């Protein structure tokens, strides 16, 4: 385990990503891939 999850967390909060839906999803992944997938999945739907 690497911090991919921490550092995706504070990339998101940098991106201004606000719901606590998305803060359950934090205590659910804790792989880097699904972290990846999460974190790639809420930018392109913000994007």
């Amino acid at each position: 385990l690497k911090n991919a999850k921490e550092d995706a967390i504070a990339e998101l909060k940098k991106a201004g990503i606000t719901s606590d839906f998305y803060x359950n999803a934090x205590n659910k992944a804790k792989t880097v891939e699904e972290v990846n997938a999460l974190k790639n999945e809420i930018l392109k739907a913000h994007a």
